[PDB]
């Protein structure tokens, strides 16, 4: 295809995207397809001769769309929100056009330099401590990561490298493997699965700290675990404190855990993938207090800040902890400005080497929406979460398991876990709304998450009507 | 922004992208900016109120474009090509529109099911052994990875998990750390920096196998290294054989190394990031012979197959080696069809959890170009590489260090490394063309890579004229 053909087809794809978004409420949020639906509907081999764009866009509606779970339908209340903003889509078109692979500054200076300033913009929006900000002064800085799971793994690998060199400095004969056998990392019992995967990838032991009644990590439980493990020969090195847990959007206490991790020389990484976007609002910034004790902080703008996937923002106190570890400098990836402190090569900050101009999406979203526009988007979602909470609190057959703060409501029918599992099956079978469950201790709990950018008060009210209607049918069958 | 506004601005961005591509030859391939250029040109904080789209697109030309190294200019001959095709750009617009985070099949069935069939399409285009193909039969399958560096790390982590369980099965008292101390992996001395980073991340020792006169790994050198290391207590477990090396596009011998790795129970991963795209042409498929002995194979369609970054294709013989390792099954990521063999959850195949609908780009590129269209794109680039080779072979002042096969020419002025380093400095200072160097043993060697999709015979001829003119100036200064 040439450019003149892309002018026509590209503007047609713009119309198809806008039409799909304007009629997404007419779409069923969850598909009716069964596993293995797509392969019988398309040929087994690639076409030797070119197919037409009209046949491809027809196959999108006929084959692809039926097997699509619409994350951006207003009736999608599953997991956590994912970002869909038109400014980010416009920037992705320019990003693919420039087509730069910015592993180094020489690969494309604008790709690296725009990312560093955008991380300052975001850091100042969240009112982060100045130690995390690279304002052409200071040892800290930020980087776009592909995912919060990758950012957690990168933080663990940097902590593992630092503790190995410290222990080998004290005991030069100590081998790395013997250190690895005693290394232990910590997380909450409400932590995301990325923490355990990172520990399994890093070859280190991971232990879960018991949470309190509010499902938050406290200083007492951490001190009890450190007391047991250090007496057993284990060397704590890494800690993941979670703000806005996947289960119930609970918040670990950084003011209690932070100072403990600093005394114990434990690297403190803060995982606030979902809740981090709300910290640009001053009413929720108090939940971030204690990040000054953290060595690394990460949140996902591709969740609740309208910067389409992929975009994960990660700041560090000392860049040399990241740039010094896993450092390779091949001649084919060398340039003359590598030693300049004004810039950097983000390849050392990430597991991959290649990377794209993702900072254009942050630039576009921040400028076209503004800080006040993003703050209004956050507050409308939290207001809608409290509106769903009010409806549940008006029915004595239901109960709210955890305090509602930032767009997630954990609710359940009072009684067995079987009656709540039956209600979820009825909901997902009707396919009018989409919700996902969680397990708080031994309790089966349903989750209601405000996700879509176009969600309104009407959609939440209709979803509660659907849940209340199915609850009576399920509660009736329990009495028979 | 709403959809009606995106209709206008989106079609304007289509025009800007097409205009940039049609006038990319008027752009200087390498920027004249210095490090730290971008921060003084934009505000230090995000705008509280929204900025206009006209001011943003103006800042793209005024600020962003001067700091852009144009990978898709015909005069870009640096590193290796990166993919820029309009069909992939159209699919990326639809991918961001659907906005699915397909960590599971329930997240969006079409995202996972289309990817599995596209990997079969590609595998059959490369005429891969049927063991790597998931055609709803067999234990093998393919997955899109974010990068070849990530695919190499994933293969090493799966090999590390398998060797640990085998050794612990033979010796139940053996701890993992003691096994890690003896684990050693292997690669060529011409291997990419991703192999060493993967070994550093995996906490295992990595050793380089000496290459022959053609810079290829041979059975004799591998047997000598295995003989030394196994006598020293080291346990070989992982091997990365490279097809199309970053340095000189050399090809390791899989027919020699493969059977050795199978006897030694060494996981064999094949890294063919750049050269893998040419294997869809039957004249180059002989270079892939021996992949039948490999446990994993990876190549980058985001290099030489017009599928824009990111897209890395990785096949495996046994999916359970990947899906079994680092397996986590939280209730919030559970669905009812997880146990179906007709589908899968690609989250276990990758370091991250989230992923986007990247298989749309493979679908669009394969259908709009066709197999014959992609084969013609490969052969035109190889023809242009042989044309540059012919020009160098007509000048006795120059020499070709390695055989030219698949789009890369390694050349240098006969004599010192200082005269070739001076020639490269003159070339990159003139900014008319962009080339990068490499080191073959102790020899400084310049590289010429056919990169742009719009490159023609005229561009290569003008680049050789520029190199020949600067060579005489540099050779003159050496005699003074
Ligand atoms: C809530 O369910 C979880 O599995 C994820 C789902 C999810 C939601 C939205 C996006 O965009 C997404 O990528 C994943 N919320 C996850 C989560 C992660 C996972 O980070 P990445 O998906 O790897 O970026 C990490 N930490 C926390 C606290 C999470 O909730
Ligand atoms: C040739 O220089 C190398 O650093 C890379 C550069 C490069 C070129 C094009 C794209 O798209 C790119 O992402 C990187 N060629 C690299 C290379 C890799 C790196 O894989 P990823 O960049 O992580 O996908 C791996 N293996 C080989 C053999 C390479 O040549």
């Amino acid at each position: 295809m040439n450019a003149s053909e892309f002018r026509r087809r590209g503007k047609e794809m713009v119309d198809y995207v806008a039409n799909y978004m304007e009629g997404i409420e007419g779409r069923q949020v969850y598909p009716d397809v069964e596993p293995g639906y797509l392969r019988p509907l398309i040929p087994a081999a690639a076409p030797q001769e070119p197919d037409t764009f009209e046949d491809i866009i027809n196959d999108v509606e006929k084959i692809i769309m039926p097997g699509v779970t619409h994350w951006h339908s207003p009736y999608f209340f599953a997991y956590f929100p994912t970002a869909s903003s038109y400014p980010a889509m416009l920037a992705d078109m320019l990003c693919g056009a420039i087509g730069c692979i910015g592993f180094s500054w020489a690969a494309s200076p604008a790709c690296t330099e725009l990312e560093t300033v955008m991380m300052d913009w975001l850091g100042k929006m969240l009112e982060l401590p100045k130690a995390f900000l690279n304002e052409k002064a200071g040892e800290g800085g930020g980087v776009i990561q592909g995912s919060a799971s990758e950012a957690t793994l990168v933080a663990l690998l940097a902590a593992r490298t630092k503790v190995i060199h410290r222990l080998q400095a004290a005991s030069p004969e100590l081998t790395q493997a013997a250190i690895m056998e005693k290394l232990v990392a910590y997380s909450s019992d409400q932590a995301h699965s990325s923490v355990e995967r990172a520990g399994l990838i890093g070859g280190v032991k991971l232990k879960a700290i018991p949470s309190d009644g509010n499902f938050a990590m406290r200083a007492s439980a951490l001190q009890e675990a450190l007391e047991r493990d250090k007496a057993a020969g284990l060397i704590p090195f890494f800690m993941v404190a979670t703000l806005g847990t996947t289960t119930c959007c609970s918040f670990d206490n950084l003011l209690e855990v932070g100072p403990i991790c600093n005394k114990e020389d434990i690297w403190l990484h803060v995982d606030a993938a979902y809740a981090g976007s709300a910290f640009i609002c001053p009413e929720f910034r108090h939940l971030l207090n204690g990040v000054e004790f953290a060595d690394s902080f990460n949140f996902n703008p591709h969740k609740w800040l309208l910067v389409n996937f992929d975009c994960s923002a990660m700041w560090v106190k000392k860049r040399t902890d990241l740039t010094g570890a896993f450092r390779l400098d091949p001649t084919y990836l060398k340039h003359s400005h590598q030693d300049s402190g004004l810039i950097t090569d983000y390849r050392h900050w990430q597991i991959p080497l290649g990377r794209r101009f993702r900072s254009l999406k942050m630039w576009f979203v921040f400028r076209m929406y503004g800080v006040k526009g993003l703050q209004a988007y956050i507050r409308k979602h939290v207001q809608l979460s409290h509106e769903f909470e009010s409806l549940v609190r008006q029915d004595p057959r239901f109960e709210i398991c955890v305090e509602v703060i930032l767009g997630l409501v954990c609710f359940r029918l009072k009684g067995s876990n079987k009656v709540n599992e039956a209600l979820l099956q009825r909901i997902n079978s009707a396919k009018k709304i989409h919700l996902v469950p969680c397990h708080l201790r031994d309790k089966f709990v349903l989750r209601f998450a405000i996700c879509s950018r176009t969600v309104e008060s009407a959609h939440v009210q209709r979803a509660w009507e659907h849940i209340k209607e199915l609850a009576a049918d399920v509660l009736r069958a329990e009495r028979e």
